[PDB]
């Protein structure tokens, strides 16, 4: 009913589902493209593109040993 096998028709998104990092082209992608990673990587798609990129960054940052960024665990 909900999750049926439907490939994202308008896809300018890379062929990836669950990576351990981020593509350096986040801002060049679109809202739905970013949401592809979000919904697959267990991230809420609620917000603006601004939030989406930052939210991806935070979910990436918990994997990164970088001390100069806002770190966030799982939710």
């Amino acid at each position: 009913m909900g999750h049926h096998h439907h490939h994202h028709s308008h896809m300018s998104t890379p062929l990836t589902g669950k990576p351990g990092a981020l593509p350096a082209n986040l801002d060049d992608m679109k809202v739905a493209e970013l949401k592809q990673e979000l919904k697959l990587r267990s991230l809420p798609v609620s917000g603006t593109k601004t939030e989406l990129i930052e939210r991806l960054r935070a979910y990436q940052d918990q994997i990164s040993p970088v001390p100069g960024a806002p770190k966030a665990p799982a939710a």
